[PDB]
Formats: C-alpha cells, sequence, structure tokens
C-alpha cells in the first residue's frame, strides 16, 4: 500500500470532469497536515471516495448501448473521416446539405469514441422543438426510452436524468448554464447545430468556447452547419478542419410566377397568386404543399381563405408559436389525403415536416434590422436572401420530383443578397450588451467575435443604455453589470429605447397605449403614400392626426383597426386596407409585433390598463425613453437645439410643423438636407427633472445672504444634456454646498443681495 499524493493525483483521470477539480483542491492541501501518518489517514479515506466516483464511471460505460448507424445515409461514409477528426482535433466542422444524417448521426460517433460518459455530449438547437424531436429520433434508433442515455432540455431548469449520456438542449439554454457551470464541466463534447443561422446566441457560443480552449483542453467541439460559409466557422477556431457532406435530395423543380397588379389591391393579388399556385401544382399531384407566410396573422387570413374555397380532400393546417404539445404532433402524423401546410420562417430553423411534396415561397421574411438613417431596431418585411430562398426550396427534396414556385421573377432572385447578414452586425450594440451582461461574456470589445460589429458603435451604445438607466455606471472594480431596469429590458423584444417606454407605462397606467406606440415604431408605417395618390391617403390619414402629438395618432389608428375589424370580415378588412391606403401586411405584422411584446408584460407581472390614459401619463413614460431626443426652441427662428449641442428642426408632415411648441421630444433624428425630427410631440419642462435624476447637471449662480430667509441663497440652473430645463430658480444654498458659503463669507464677497 503506502498511498502517496503523486501517485493518488493520477487517479484523477479515471474520474468525471466535475469531479476532478473537487479532489484536486483536497489532495493539494493535505501537505499541510503536519503528522506524516495523519497524511496516510486522509489518504487512505480519500482512496475510498475516489474508488466511490471512479466506480461511477465504470457504471456509465456498462450502461452504454451498442451504436448502429441506419443506412441509407450519406454521412455514415464520411463516418471515418468524421470519427477521427473528432478523435485528433479540437475543434471540427461539420457542413452538409439538409437531410444527410449530420445531426442525429454526430452524438453517436461521438458515443463510439468513448464520450459521453466522464461529461455529457451537449448537442444545441435554435428551437426547442428541434431539440425534443431530435433526442427522441436518436433514441428510437438506438433503441432507447425516454430517460435512457439520450435526453433533452429545455425550460430552464427541469435537468435531465442520471442516465443521460446525450443531452441536446437550445443554445440559450446552454448560455444560461454558463452562470453556474463557468468551464461548462459538465460536458465532454459541445455540438453547435444549425450554426450557419448565425444568431446571436450562436456567435455567443461560438465566442464563448473560443476562450473556453485554453482552459479546458479535454473538451472537444464540433460545429455543425449548412453549406453556407464553412470557411468562417473555421477560420474561428484556428483553423480547424472541415468535413463536407452530401444530401440525398431528390431534384427540385423551381417555378418563377411574379405578382402582376390586377385586382388594384396588393393583398387580393398576394392571395390570388397563392390560389392560382396551389391551383397550379394541383394539376401536377395532389401532393402535400407548404406555403411559407411572413406573419401568424397573414397565416390565419390565408387559412381562412383557403378554407372557404373548400379544395376537395385537402386539410388547410396552419402552424403558429402558440403550438402546444397537442397541436405540434399534428405536423408529424399520418393523413389520408392532402395536407397544405401554412408555416412562418418558423419551418426553416425548427420544422422539418414530413411528406412535403411541393413548396409556394412568397419570399418575404420579417427580419431584425437595426435603421442607420434614424436609431431603433426595426422589424421590417424583407426579400430573402438566395441562401434563404434556397433552403425553403430545399425543404421538398424528398419525393420523386418536388416542385418549388417562387412568387418573384428569376431576374428579382439573381439581385438579391447571396446570404443573410448574421444578427451580430443587424442589432443595436445597446441590445447585444444587455444580453451580453446578462450572460456574463464580459466585454463587448474584448469579445472574440466571429464577425465583430463595428467599434464606434460600442460608445453610442454604452450612452444609450446609461440615458435609460440600464447599467451600473458604478466603479466596482472595472466592469459592467445590469440594473433591475436593465434585465428587465433585456427580456423585452423591442428596442431599449422602446422597451424603457413600456417599463415607465407601468407608474401611469398607460402599458396599452405604450405598447400601441412602441410597437409601431417597431416597424415601417403602415399608412401608406402612393405617388399617384398622395392627396387622397392624405385625407385619409388625417382622420387620426392629434394636434399636439403624432404619438397618439398610431393609438387612434389602432383603435380604428380595432373596431373596424370587430364589424368585418377578414375580405372586408383586407379590402379596407386597399381603400384606406394601409399596408394590409404591416397592419397584421403591427398586431404581431403587440401581440408577442403583450405577453412579455404579462409575464413581467406588469398590468395593461383597460381605461385610456390621458395626455401626461403617455408622454412622460415615452420621455423616458427619448431623454436625448428632446428640443427647446428658439425664441424667433423655427428651430430647436437637441441633446449634444445639435441643432434640428420638425418634419414637415408632423401636426407640429403647423405651430411649434416650445418643448419637443421626437422619436427620431434623420439628416437628409437638415436635422429633421420624426414623430414629434409637446412637452412641458416640469416633466424631465423628475425622469432624469441620473443626467441633470445642477450649477449655481450669484450666491447671496438674505436676512429674510437667515441663509445663503442661489440660483439654481439644471440641464440635461445641457438644456436647460430648469433656467433659474432660488434655492437655500446653504443647504446645498455649506463649503463654498464659507469660503465665499471669507473672501468679504457675500453682501446680501436678491
Amino acid at each position: 500500500q503506502k498511498l502517496t499524493f503523486t501517485a493518488l493525483q493520477q487517479r484523477l483521470d479515471s474520474l468525471m470532469l466535475r469531479d476532478r477539480l473537487r479532489f484536486s483542491r483536497r489532495l493539494h492541501g493535505v501537505k499541510k497536515v503536519k503528522n506524516p501518518d495523519a497524511q496516510q489517514a486522509i489518504f487512505q479515506e480519500m482512496a475510498k471516495e475516489i474508488d466511490q466516483a471512479a466506480g461511477k464511471v465504470l457504471l456509465r460505460e456498462a450502461a452504454r448501448p451498442e451504436i448502429t448507424y441506419p443506412d441509407n445515409l450519406p454521412v455514415s461514409q464520411k463516418k471515418q473521416d468524421i470519427l477521427e477528426a473528432i478523435r485528433d482535433h479540437q475543434v471540427v466542422i461539420v457542413a452538409g446539405e439538409t437531410g444527410s444524417g449530420k445531426t442525429t448521426q454526430l452524438p453517436k460517433i461521438c458515443m463510439e469514441l468513448g464520450r459521453g460518459i466522464k461529461g455529457l455530449i451537449g448537442h444545441t438547437q435554435p428551437r426547442r422543438l428541434a431539440a425534443r424531436t431530435v433526442a427522441n429520433r436518436i433514441a428510437e434508433e438506438l433503441k432507447t426510452e425516454p430517460g435512457g442515455c439520450i435526453g433533452y432540455k429545455v425550460r430552464f431548469s427541469n435537468h435531465v436524468s442520471d442516465n443521460t449520456m446525450v443531452k441536446l438542449m437550445t443554445d440559450g439554454i446552454l448560455l444560461a448554464e454558463i452562470q453556474q457551470d463557468r468551464l461548462l464541466m459538465q460536458y465532454d463534447t459541445i455540438i453547435i447545430d444549425e450554426a450557419h443561422e448565425r444568431s446571436l446566441n450562436i456567435d455567443f457560443l461560438l465566442g464563448y468556447l473560443k476562450e473556453l480552449l485554453p482552459r479546458r483542453p479535454d473538451l472537444k467541439i464540433i460545429i455543425t452547419s449548412a453549406t453556407i460559409d464553412p470557411e468562417r466557422f473555421s477560420r474561428h477556431f484556428n483553423n480547424a478542419p472541415i468535413i463536407e457532406v452530401s444530401g440525398r435530395t431528390y431534384p427540385v423543380e423551381v417555378r418563377y410566377r411574379p405578382i402582376v397588379e390586377e385586382a388594384d389591391d396588393t393583398e387580393r393579388d398576394q392571395l390570388q397568386a397563392i390560389f392560382d399556385a396551389v391551383d397550379e401544382l394541383s394539376q401536377e399531384s395532389p401532393g402535400d404543399i407548404l406555403i411559407f407566410m411572413s406573419g401568424e396573422r397573414e397565416i390565419r387570413d390565408t387559412a381562412d381563405a383557403l378554407n372557404k374555397l373548400n379544395l376537395r380532400h385537402t386539410e388547410i393546417l396552419p402552424l403558429y408559436a402558440r403550438l402546444s404539445n397537442s397541436e405540434q404532433n399534428r405536423v408529424f402524423q399520418s393523413h389520408s389525403g392532402r395536407r397544405i401546410v401554412l408555416a412562418t420562417n418558423v419551418a426553416e430553423t425548427s420544422l422539418t415536416v414530413p411528406g412535403i411534396k411541393y413548396v409556394i415561397d412568397p419570399g418575404t421574411a420579417r427580419i431584425s434590422r437595426y435603421s442607420y438613417r434614424t436609431k431603433v431596431q426595426r422589424l421590417p418585411i424583407e426579400p430573402i436572401s438566395q441562401a434563404s430562398a434556397n433552403q425553403r426550396k430545399g425543404r421538398c427534396g424528398r419525393v420523386s420530383e418536388g416542385i418549388c414556385i417562387r412568387l418573384y421573377s428569376e431576374d428579382d432572385f439573381l439581385s438579391r443578397p447571396e446570404f443573410t447578414d448574421p444578427e451580430i452586425l443587424r442589432t443595436n450594440l445597446a441590445s447585444v450588451i444587455l444580453q451580453m451582461t446578462a450572460l456574463g461574456l464580459g466585454d463587448i470589445a474584448a469579445f472574440p467575435f466571429v464577425e465583430a460589429p463595428d467599434k464606434r458603435n460600442i460608445q453610442d451604445g454604452v450612452r444609450l443604455l446609461e440615458e435609460l438607466g440600464a447599467i451600473t455606471t458604478d466603479e466596482q472594480a472595472s466592469a459592467y453589470k445590469l440594473t433591475p431596469l436593465g434585465r428587465q429590458l433585456s427580456q423585452l423584444p423591442v428596442d431599449p429605447r422602446l422597451a424603457r417606454m413600456v417599463l415607465e407605462a407601468q407608474k401611469h397606467g398607460c402599458v396599452r397605449e405604450a405598447m400601441i406606440i412602441t410597437s409601431a415604431l417597431s416597424i415601417q408605417d403602415p399608412r401608406e403614400r402612393p405617388m399617384d395618390k398622395q392627396q387622397a391617403s392624405d385625407e385619409k390619414h388625417r382622420r387620426f392626426h392629434d394636434k399636439e402629438s403624432d404619438f397618439l395618432a398610431f393609438v387612434n389608428l389602432w383603435n380604428y383597426l380595432g373596431e373596424q375589424q370587430k364589424a368585418l370580415s377578414s375580405n372586408a378588412f383586407r379590402r379596407l386596407c386597399r381603400t384606406d391606403y394601409l399596408n394590409y401586411l404591416r397592419v397584421r405584422e403591427w398586431q404581431d409585433i403587440y401581440t408577442q411584446l403583450r405577453q412579455v408584460v404579462k409575464e413581467l407581472g406588469i398590468p395593461v390598463n383597460s381605461e385610456p390614459a390621458e395626455y401626461r401619463e403617455i408622454h412622460i413614460a415615452l420621455l423616458t425613453g427619448l431623454l436625448s431626443h428632446i428640443g427647446m426652441k428658439d425664441a424667433d427662428k423655427q428651430e430647436y437645439t437637441g441633446a449634444r449641442n445639435a441643432r434640428f428642426s420638425i418634419f414637415p408632415g408632423s401636426g407640429l410643423f403647423k405651430k411649434p411648441p416650445k418643448w419637443v421630444m421626437v422619436a427620431e433624428l434623420v439628416e437628409t438636407s437638415r436635422l429633421w425630427g420624426r414623430i414629434a410631440a409637446r412637452i412641458d419642462p416640469e416633466w424631465v427633472e423628475p425622469v432624469a435624476q441620473h443626467l441633470i447637471k445642477r450649477t449655481y449662480s450669484e450666491p447671496h445672504w438674505e436676512r429674510a430667509q437667515g441663509a445663503v441663497m442661489a440660483t439654481e440652473k439644471v440641464t440635461v444634456y445641457g438644456l436647460p430645463i430648469v433656467a433659474a430658480r432660488k434655492v437655500n444654498y446653504s443647504q446645498i454646498d455649506p463649503a463654498l458659503c464659507r469660503e465665499l463669507f471669507i473672501r468679504h464677497a457675500l453682501v446680501e443681495g436678491d
């Protein structure tokens, strides 16, 4: 026997990863024990604990199943190169076309190497549904049960069973586990799936794993994506190998059917194109059709029209994000007839619906993009990229001859960008900092991004988060921390400026008005102004203009839209959007944003008022998001002075262009020919001080003794970003700065004034 520290140190390699450091720190410290035989007594008893820990590993190895790979998958051919690539390299990139076996067979290859035993095999998906279904598919193929070696994790802590070897999860779950597992010791291997989608979660995970490699040499990383730019991921991990895999896809015929303006209605021509496409495909075969839609409200309207057509032996089923257990399994089930599945772009990330023969691609998706001309994070309905359009097309390459109908010209298609911009380059950096600080990812400049955002916008995002009171601005030692308000901002799906207004609406019982206005400002203005019908449309939109705030016009329009869809049918309401020069798709998207926002507001415990709020309550809440968008009008000129000594004028289309008040707040500042203030509202300067306690700068002048007061009085000036919200008010200086009053009293310079 005669156990040693050196010999026991070697035994730690037979332990689970998350156990090694616990026994290392204890072995380092037995040297403090003075009695050399009392050391051996501690060694013998620690060797018993290490016996128990090492037996844990031997039990997991015995419980591992025989790994089998199904035939007909093209990835099992490159299984050789894949296996030894992960065996010999810390990082491996595996790019493969849709339907190659990639996703379900990669964790099997890792288990074949002997991983998943001393630490989990983590496998991330962008959406929660994709994680659950992938887990079930691997377990089925391995003949294991739910609760066996294959598990899944959502719902941030309902953690998987002890039998689990391969843990599937969402990428937001893994990021959440960083806070308490900083080194990710729970895992032997980490697989980032669908990386090409390149969201914030994806790029945050690829950055953190770059920082983790020098600290986790026992860790293996596999990045798997589509054929979209595999070099990018390789270049990031010090040029890690790439293994291309082929897809089995059947050839897909593409038919270009552009929209022809005949009904004088953009929406009627859209749905008549949807109708003519299903009608075209109906002549080929009664194969199931998948229709990509812009938003969940358009899905409702389109499924409505399709059903009222009563196509024979067709089952028109919609897909919303509100799909529950009882509703998500229906698309993965057998059907006696034809299925017409209307889905959003979610049918490209996670939804991989089976039995899809045809596809109808309108070619438009809602995408989160930061505006440069103005600033707000917006959600424009944009034409998708070629790579996005091809993934929509690739969703029917499993039957003999699929057909994809694109509702646009080939010339349109070939003119779009090849690839979609990464979200890190599309997002307001204030929002990126909010998430990074909430997750603990550190400084935005120190972070090793796969594609770093522009450094200049960094200090602007920091100032915005300070303006909104979202970050500490306290010298902790040197770092950033979220305030309780800033943590709430990170959860709302609108811009930080807009989110700050909703949070302040709680104090003023105007959350409804705030959500209406905030969601309106998140999209391109739904009120259209055709160049052939300028005067007609102007007459229509004047029905909602307010004399003091054209923020409230959004509220008047919302109430109008809400009352009309009560009395009107689906068809009649889409007809009303044409007669009122309202963009139907953006009216529906407006309603979509409001619904998503309303749900986050409710799960924040924030109540929504049922009774309308008045001017003051609304615009004070708006003001807290527009503190650097305040304007003080010049005496004679009709121009304003802005925050940073800037100077702007009211937009000519504004309701305040006729009568510009002394103090305004503007939603956006744009520079076309002069500095312009778009959507604007009269305010009171008295409102600014109570909501700007973190920005106000107080100066004092004319300090003098006053007999009547028995104290030193002065004149106080309060500025927010240099604007004089409080020009001059008499204060009791003796209660503010008694030191200066003394310094001034012994200079013989006090003598009483007024």
